[PDB]
Parts: C-alpha cells; sequence; structure tokens
C-alpha cells in the first residue's frame, strides 16, 4: 500500500547543442534511431553515411521531458527516479536542479528527488558526445598512454574506446561501424514509497555437496524511508516443491541488508536444469513476499532453476598440462555454438520479436552455447530469459576487449557499480556457466599487442591486475562461487592464475582455451589447426548476400572492390584473404556481366567460409576423445561470429536482418548429436563417429563413391558394427587411397566424391556428410547442373522440389529478402530430385517466391 511505481518511458523531446534541431524522440531511443524516424536524415546503414553522419555523435544532445505525476506528495516520505539504462555520460536536470550524473552506460542509476520534485516537473538529460568525452579523459591521463589509442584506418572508427564505459564496438571494430550515439536506451521509472524500498533482490541456487541438498541464498537490500527501526517477516514460498519458508526481518539505515538461505527439504525431488540437447530445461516458479510494519508488501516472483556448473582442469594421461572442459550437473558436454555480438548499432531497435527470431535460428543451428562477447553489451533481460528457456549456456564477457585500460580511481569507481549491478542481475540465470574477466587482453600484454615499451610493462601488468583481479574477480567472487571465473579469454585456466594473471603464452594448447585465425594456409588443411582444450573463437569471413547489400547500397557500388565494398570492409585486406582462401579449392567468376560477377564472388565467399569452418569445427569435434602428440580432448568449438551488427563481409553465419548464410545451414549439419567426420591423413581416409548422446549408439557406416558424371554408386562399403560411445568420438573407418578408389573402378581423385551416412532412427537427427578427394577447380567430368524448381505450399510452409541435371555442389537458394529460411541449403545434391522447405518468417505466397527466386551451383560461376 506505501509503493508506487510507474514508467517515464515514452515520448520525450531531443535537441541538439545549439538547440537548432528539436524532434520528438521515444525512450527507450537514441539521438540516431529519432533524427530517422521523423524522416531528419537517411537511414544511417545507407552507403557512406557512417562519414556523412559523424556530426551527430560528435554534438551534445538533450534529452527533456515534462510530465504531471499521477500521486499527491503530501502522501509520501520518500520519491526516487530510476534509470535501468543510460548512454552515457549525462549531467541530470530535475526542474532545474541537477540531482546527478552518468558515465556508465552498464549500470542503473538512482536518485532521491523528494526534495526537487513538483507536481509539474521537467526532467532534461544533458548528454556529452561520447567521442568528445573519450578524447577528453584521454588527455587528462597524462601520466602515461593507455593503448590501442585509435583504430585501425580500415574501420572508419573513432579514438579511445577504452576510455568511456560504453560499448567498446561502437567506436568502429573490423565487422562493425562508428555510430557512438547518445540515449536513454532502457526504462526509466519514478517511484514513490512510505517505510522502506527494495533497491534490490538477488538469488543464487546452490547445491551443498556435503548436504547433498538444494538451497537458495537470497540477498536483498533496502532504502529505510526514516531513521526508525522497521520490522517485518518475509515468506519464500516454491509450490510445486512443496517448500515454504519464513523469517523474521528488521531493517535500519545502517542494517539495510536481508540475507536468507531457503533450504529445498531433501524428502522432494528436484529436477535439474539442462543445456538443449542434454535435458530438460525445467525450473520453478517462485516468490518473495516481504510483510513489513505498517501494512507495506513487496512481492517478487522469479524461476528458480536447479543446475551445477563445473570448469574441469584435470590431468590427462600422456597429455601435457591441464584439460579444460565443462561438466553440466556432473556430465561432461562439449561446447557447441558461436560469438554472440550486439545485434545493432542501436539497441532500441532490437526488439523482442527480432530477438525471438534470432534465437530460433541458434536453435535450429543445434547449437547450445553462445558467448556475450565483452565489446559487446551486457544483453537485455529477454536475451537471458530466451538463454535459461531454450536451454542455451552463456559464456559471459565482462565488456573490456582488446584494449589496455586507465586504473584512474574515477574510471575504477565507475567499473566497480558496473560489475556489482551487472553480477547481481545475472548471477541467477542457469545459462550462465562462466565469468570471463575481458576479451584477448592477457593475450594483448603476453604478446604484447600494442608494442608498449618493456620499460612500461610493468605499469600496464600491475593495471591488468588491478582491474580484471583486484577489482572485477573480488566483486564476481564476493556475489558468486556457483560458477568459474577466468580473467581472460584466451587464457590457460588455473596456469595463469599461477603465473601470476599473465601467462606466459595464453595460446597454449595445453591448458586453457584459444582463439585461432588463419587466413593464408589452406583451410582444407586440418593440420594448420591446434588440437586444443577448448576453441572460443575461430573464424572465416564472407559476405552478406546481395539481397541484404541491395537495402543499402546503389547500381554503382555492385562490385567487389567498388568504393562502396572496400569501404564496408573493416577487416585489413580482407576481400584478398577471401579471394585467397578461394582460389585454393576453387575458381574465381569469369563472366562478362559485372553484377553477375559481384552476386557470384560473394557466392564463393561463402561456399569457401561454409566448407572452412566445416573442416576445423569437425577437427575440433573428433578430437575430444583422443591424444595424439600429447594433444586432444578438445570439448568445445564456438566459432566466430554468429551475428552481424550491420551490412558488410563478416565472419557470421546470419546476415544482419536474420537472413542465414550458407554457413549457418553446415553449422546446423556439423554440430549434430550423431555425425560422421571424414578427412585424410598421408594418403589415408579416415572417417570417426561423433556423439553427443547419452547413451551409446548403434549403428550403421555407409561410404560410397561417385562419379561426376552421374548419380550411381561405383561402390558400397557397409560396415555394421558401428559402434559410438556416450558423447565420445571414435575411428571407425580407415583405408588407403590407391585401395579406395580401385575397390570403385572408375575413380580418380579429380573424377570421384565421397559419401557417408549413419542410419538413424527419425528420432535422431544425422545428416549425410562428403569429403572431395580434390579441388573443385581441378575436378574433371564435371557435368554443368541446370537445376529446375518447382514452387508449392503446403500449410504454413512451402515446398521446393528441385531436379538436377548433374551432380551439383554447393546447390544454393535465395529468396532475396523475403523473410526466412531453407530445411537446408548449400548442399552436394548427388541425387537427381530432393524436397526441401521454406519456413516464412513473415506472411508470404508462393507467387512472391518464384518472383524473387534463384537457383546456384558451383557450375554457374565459370
Ligand atoms: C535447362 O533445363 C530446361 C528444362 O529442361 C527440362 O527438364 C529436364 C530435367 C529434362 O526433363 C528435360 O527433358 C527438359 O527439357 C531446358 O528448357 C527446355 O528446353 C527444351 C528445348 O531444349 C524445350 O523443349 C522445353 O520446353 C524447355 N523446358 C522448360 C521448362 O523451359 C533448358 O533448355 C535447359 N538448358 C539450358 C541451357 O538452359
Ligand atoms: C508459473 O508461472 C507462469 C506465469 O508467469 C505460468 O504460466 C502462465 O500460465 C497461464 C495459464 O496456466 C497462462 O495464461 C499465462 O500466459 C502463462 N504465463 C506465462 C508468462 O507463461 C505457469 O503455469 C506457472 N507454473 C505453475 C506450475 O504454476
Ligand atoms: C536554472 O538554475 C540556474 C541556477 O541553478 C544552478 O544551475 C542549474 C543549471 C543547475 O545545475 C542547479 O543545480 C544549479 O544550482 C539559474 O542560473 C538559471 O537561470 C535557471 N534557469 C531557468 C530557466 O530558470
Ligand atoms: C547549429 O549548428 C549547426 C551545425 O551542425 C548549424 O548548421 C546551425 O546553423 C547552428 N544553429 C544555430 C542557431 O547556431
Ligand atoms: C560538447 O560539450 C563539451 C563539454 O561541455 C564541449 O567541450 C564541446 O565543445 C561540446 N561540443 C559541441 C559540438 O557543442
Ligand atoms: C524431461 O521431460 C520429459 C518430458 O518430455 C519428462 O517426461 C521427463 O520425466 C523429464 N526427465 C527428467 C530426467 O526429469
Ligand atoms: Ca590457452
Amino acid at each position: 500500500h506505501h509503493k508506487l511505481s510507474y514508467s517515464l518511458s515514452g515520448s520525450w523531446r531531443v535537441s541538439n547543442g545549439n538547440g537548432s534541431l528539436e524532434l520528438p524522440a521515444t525512450v527507450p531511443g537514441y539521438v540516431h534511431s529519432a533524427l530517422h524516424q521523423h524522416g531528419l536524415i537517411q537511414d544511417p546503414y545507407y552507403r557512406f553515411n557512417d562519414l556523412n553522419y559523424r556530426w551527430i555523435s560528435l554534438d551534445n544532445w538533450t534529452y527533456s521531458t515534462e510530465f504531471k505525476i499521477p500521486f499527491n506528495l503530501s502522501e509520501w516520505q520518500k520519491v526516487k527516479l530510476i534509470f535501468d539504462g543510460v548512454d552515457t555520460v549525462a549531467e541530470i536536470l530535475f526542474n532545474n536542479v541537477t540531482i546527478g550524473k552518468t558515465d556508465n552506460m552498464f549500470t542503473g542509476y538512482s536518485f532521491d528527488i523528494t526534495n526537487v520534485v513538483k507536481d509539474v516537473n521537467s526532467l532534461k538529460l544533458q548528454f556529452r558526445s561520447a567521442v568528445q568525452y573519450a578524447e577528453c579523459q584521454s588527455k587528462a591521463h597524462t601520466s602515461y598512454r593507455v593503448p590501442p589509442e585509435c583504430p585501425p584506418v580500415e574501420q572508419k572508427g573513432e579514438c579511445h574506446v577504452n576510455f568511456i564505459r560504453k560499448a567498446q564496438c561502437s567506436f568502429s571494430w573490423d565487422w562493425g561501424p562508428s555510430f557512438p550515439s547518445q540515449g536513454i536506451w532502457k526504462d526509466v521509472r519514478i517511484e514513490a514509497y512510505n517505510i522502506a524500498h527494495l533497491d534490490y533482490l538477488t538469488f543464487l541456487p546452490v547445491y551443498d555437496n556435503a548436504s547433498q541438498a538444494w538451497n537458495i541464498e537470497i540477498k536483498a537490500s533496502f532504502d529505510v524511508a526514516s531513521s526508525k527501526s522497521v520490522g517485518g517477516q518475509v515468506t519464500v514460498a516454491i509450490p510445486q516443491l512443496k517448500t515454504q519458508q519464513t523469517n523474521d526481518i528488521e531493517l535500519q539505515q545502517e542494517q539495510r541488508i536481508v540475507k536468507l538461505l531457503v533450504k529445498i527439504r531433501k524428502d522432494v525431488a528436484v529436477e535439474t536444469w539442462w543445456p538443449r540437447g542434454h535435458g530438460n530445461q525445467t525450473g520453478y516458479n517462485m516468490t518473495i513476499l516481504f510483510a513489513l510494519d505498517g501494512g507495506l508488501k513487496i512481492e517478487k516472483a522469479a524461476k528458480v532453476y536447479f543446475r551445477t556448473v563445473q570448469l574441469i582442469e584435470e590431468g590427462i594421461k600422456g597429455s601435457p598440462g591441464l584439460s579444460f572442459y565443462f561438466k553440466i550437473n556432473g556430465l561432461p558436454i562439449f561446447l557447441k555454438g558461436s560469438n554472440w555480438i550486439p545485434a545493432d548499432s542501436f539497441q532500441d531497435k532490437v526488439t523482442s520479436d527480432r530477438l525471438q527470431l534470432l534465437f530460433q535460428s541458434v536453435v535450429d543451428a543445434n547449437m547450445n552455447t553462445l558467448r556475450v562477447w565483452g565489446g559487446g553489451i551486457y544483453e537485455q533481460d529477454e536475451f537471458y530469459a530466451l538463454c535459461d528457456e531454450l536451454g542455451i549456456m552463456v559464456w559471459q564477457d565482462f565488456m573490456f576487449a582488446s584494449a589496455l585500460y586507465p586504473t584512474e580511481p574515477g574510471f575504477l569507481a565507475s567499473v566497480r557499480k558496473e560489475v556489482t549491478y551487472q553480477v547481481r542481475r545475472l548471477k541467477s540465470h542457469p545459462s550462465i556457466i562462466i565469468w570471463s574477466g575481458n576479451n584477448e587482453n592477457e593475450v594483448a600484454l603476453s604478446v604484447n599487442w600494442f608494442h608498449v615499451n618493456p620499460r612500461d610493462m610493468k605499469t600496464y601488468i600491475d593495471d591488468y591486475v588491478t582491474l580484471y583481479v583486484k577489482n572485477i574477480r573480488k566483486i564476481v567472487l564476493s556475489e558468486d562461487k556457483s560458477r568459474p571465473f577466468i580473467a581472460s579469454s584466451p587464457t590457460n585456466g588455473m596456469k595463469t592464475m599461477e603465473e601470476g594473471w599473465i601467462s606466459y603464452d595464453p595460446y597454449s594448447i595445453q591448458y586453457g582455451d584459444i582463439h585461432f585465425y588463419n587466413y593464408a594456409d589452406d583451410c582444407w588443411n586440418w593440420k594448420i589447426f591446434p588440437k586444443a582444450r577448448l576453441v572460443s573463437e575461430y573464424g572465416y569471413q564472407s559476405w552478406p548476400s546481395f539481397s541484404t547489400l541491395e537495402k543499402v547500397s546503389s547500381q554503382e557500388d555492385w562490385a567487389y572492390n567498388s568504393r562502396f565494398s572496400l569501404h564496408r570492409q573493416h577487416h585489413e585486406d580482407g576481400n584478398h584473404q577471401m579471394l585467397h582462401q578461394v582460389k585454393m579449392h576453387f575458381k574465381l567468376p569469369q563472366g562478362t556481366d559485372p553484377l553477375r560477377t559481384f552476386k557470384d564472388t560473394i557466392y564463393l565467399t561463402q561456399v569457401m567460409q561454409a566448407q572452412c569452418i566445416k573442416t576445423e569445427t569437425e577437427f575440433y569435434l573428433r578430437s575430444r576423445s583422443e591424444i595424439v602428440d600429447g594433444k586432444g580432448h578438445t570439448m568445445g568449438a564456438l566459432y566466430w561470429q554468429l551475428n552481424d551488427i550491420w551490412q558488410a563481409p563478416s565472419w557470421a553465419s546470419l546476415e544482419y536482418g536474420g537472413k542465414w548464410k550458407m554457413l549457418h545451414y553446415f553449422a546446423r549439419r556439423f554440430f549434430a548429436p550423431l555425425l560422421p567426420v571424414g578427412f585424410e591423413d598421408e594418403g589415408v581416409f579416415y572417417v570417426y563417429g561423433v556423439s553427443d548422446l547419452h547413451k551409446d549408439h548403434h549403428t550403421q557406416l555407409t561410404v560410397r563413391l561417385h562419379h561426376w558424371s552421374s548419380p550411381k554408386p561405383l561402390c558400397s562399403l557397409v560396415n555394421s558394427s558401428i559402434v559410438v560411445k556416450a558423447g565420445e568420438a571414435v575411428v571407425l573407418f580407415q583405408m588407403p587411397v590407391s585401395e579406395l578408389l580401385k575397390r570403385c573402378r572408375g575413380c580418380t581423385r579429380e573424377t570421384c566424391v565421397v559419401s557417408f551416412y549413419f542410419s538413424t532412427d527419425k528420432e535422431l537427427f544425422s545428416p549425410t556428410n562428403y569429403h572431395f578427394l580434390s579441388s573443385l577447380k581441378d575436378a574433371k567430368g564435371l557435368l554443368e547442373a541446370n537445376i529446375t524448381v518447382n514452387i508449392s505450399q503446403k500449410g504454413n510452409v512451402f515446398v521446393f522440389d528441385l531436379e538436377t541435371s548433374a551432380v551439383a555442389p554447393f546447390v544454393w537458394l535465395d529468396v532475396g529478402s523475403i523473410p526466412g529460411r531453407f530445411s537446408d541449403n548449400g548442399f552436394l545434391m548427388i541425387r537427381k530430385k530432393l524436397s526441401v522447405l521454406f519456413y516464412p518468417w513473415k506472411p508470404t505466397s508462393k507467387s512472391e517466391l518464384q518472383q524473387a527466386f534463384s537457383v546456384t551451383s558451383l557450375t554457374d560461376t565459370y
């Protein structure tokens, strides 16, 4: 009865520095999106507007609103103004009184406005340019430089992002633009109360190996209205666990924290939470009721999920060092997923509908893990709710990435609030399986990426320990010991800590995790890849589809090396690197029409990307059970990257807008729970079996060769004594290449293709796989394919019946910007006739699909 809360989200005003511009502005919102919405600017993502609209990011904008409170001041002891998120630096004026300032995008702010609030009020947030602010802070830091000061020229970005607590990629990245905007990016509320006010509540389900029982630690902080002592009770209730518990509490200005420990009666069984493909995502409804002196009731509901996570760094026989793998509820689980980056330059456009769609694509790719990479944001509430409900594990970076950071007291003060706020906000989600202090900054110092003078290295080392160990780690462990903490990615884990927090070689495959990139060598040669304990990053670049590019480009831009394309490419020499890897096994597009060449080159970079990451992922998949030359037991593959922040060449499998690249289709296939993977070593074709299943599985391995001439198997080897143990990888086939060809007369490396598959239940997804005996640019007898398609509707799905004149590799179906994705794409089409489905994301029609449809195969490019 003594509490009142309502949102100030809605229609505000926004105005620029000198007041010339003034327009309506939605909150939550950003200046750029307000200007675009009001028709005052073009789409910022159009062509070169990241350069043309620089002035927006450099001015100082003010968000203003006038409102009439819906309550009587004289009836309330205290009134507060609460911000869930402000981006980033702003002075806050309430009725022309400065009530506070902000400097951190990732922390909530609370301001007492009891003495300044009136019946009619004016609220102004006077933002400061993030770019200008970051530069001034860099200047003030005279005692020494903090690198990197400016980004590479090919990123077309802004300097000194490490000096502002804001999304570190907002000043540009090697796949993202520089639109460092200003805005109120989360909800704003007025909250009045008597007696007490719940500042925050956090909880943590833990398992006591001692008691063999489940508990829930709860912590709540209150702001008490007066100097008197508030009493009351608290009842925590979980009905579906026959659990209920009531305790006495008392609150005072200097004793404002409540701590409870609810024990779950062992009489009842507690179903645990599991990642997708390894169990149920079951949780339990919970309520927390505060009944305080004077009729004040404060209830909070939450969903409780019970699961245990262990980072196991144990010894391995014959493999020097330590393992690095995750046990969920005691079961070792191979991490399968990708790295998540911000889905937009402006967070107000990452709607619930976009997110749910993106998580459907993550699910349909047979992923169970996402890394929230530390150059993005601490993600919005619904991200982690979706992870919990769908069973996606989260590798959670803190928002520090590929940079050194100051330890000036004001900055550290800012960081402490942020980390404290976010850990309390996030620690109750079962999806989060590990805390990670930063991205790649242990490497940056160990290798001296920024070429610091070895005379000043000690300064930066101490700054590193100060930030990630003495502040971030200390805060995390003081809140949460249910999860492992690493200081950086990649790291050597316990070995890094032993070595003083900056390892001698953080890229060691004998400890911790690694990131691995390589653009020079043949991606088909799996020997280039490290047989590491866990691969948290690895990627190849490709261009997004023409449909995605068309929306932010014009006719004259549609060439691989046009001014526009080189502008969007933010990775040093990425266009050449991508072609270099294409040439490795494919013919470059030869054609007369430049637009056709443009589209065909895109297709080939997505072909190169998909096949490269397929080869690389499968290598990690097969290395999970074996040791070879003292290396192995790979227990995770998270490729860089899942998604795009805008239309540009990147490592993503999901183009900006959600459209699947060919990589994503390959991802759905190589992340299956049961998979045969083929490769060669010194002239011997091998086939391992890979299992994520919990029971040993017995199946039948068929192997076949096919001449490019027609889909007739020149042989059919069928071992039916196949057993893959639970969650393991094991060699199931082995033969010389000469012996393999002779047993299939009429086959050359340059004329035949290998194919293999298991025979599965209809309740188990184990797709076809294949292997190429030579570069396709050298394939002989490759008949020119001529594929015919008949489109039809069946319920909410559309059916695509195909027919090919020849064995067509990398058949690619494309319906432009029609929102949706196919049941399968980019596949090797041995058969003559196949059928795939199309899943629309908005209502479409067979006519629309026919008009936009196009099919491509490898031979169409030369
Ligand atoms: C590429 O294919 C089309 C369609 O070929 C048909 O489908 C095949 C699977 C097979 O059933 C063939 O017998 C069919 O012809 C070709 O278009 C056809 O061209 C012929 C003349 O050669 C004509 O009589 C048909 O009416 C056409 N059919 C359609 C649907 O248009 C086409 O010529 C093929 N070749 C090239 C270079 O495009
Ligand atoms: C746990 O709480 C949720 C509500 O948050 C319950 O789900 C609701 O179920 C009703 C009908 O059963 C629906 O009308 C609502 O739309 C649901 N809400 C949501 C948010 O999904 C759920 O049934 C509860 N479980 C138990 C065992 O009580
Ligand atoms: C607003 O108030 C000014 C004096 O108050 C001081 O400045 C403002 C901007 C706040 O920061 C407040 O905390 C300070 O104490 C006046 O100089 C100014 O004329 C006033 N403006 C109007 C329109 O009334
Ligand atoms: C405000 O600054 C802009 C610069 O972007 C300028 O075009 C405009 O004329 C200025 N208006 C006033 C009133 O000074
Ligand atoms: C923005 O504000 C800062 C600090 O108040 C000031 O130094 C800078 O000149 C302002 N920029 C513009 C474009 O008005
Ligand atoms: C998981 O959920 C299924 C429903 O599909 C249920 O029947 C089963 O009992 C659950 N398994 C466990 C181990 O709780
Ligand atoms: Ca390592």
